[PDB]
This record gives C-alpha cells, structure tokens and sequence, in this order.
C-alpha cells in the first residue's frame, strides 16, 4: 500500500 512503503 501507499504511500508508506520505501517506493513512496
């Protein structure tokens, strides 16, 4: 899920 994630 995002964004939270490092990708995000």
């Amino acid at each position: 899920g995002c964004p939270x994630d490092p990708w995000c």
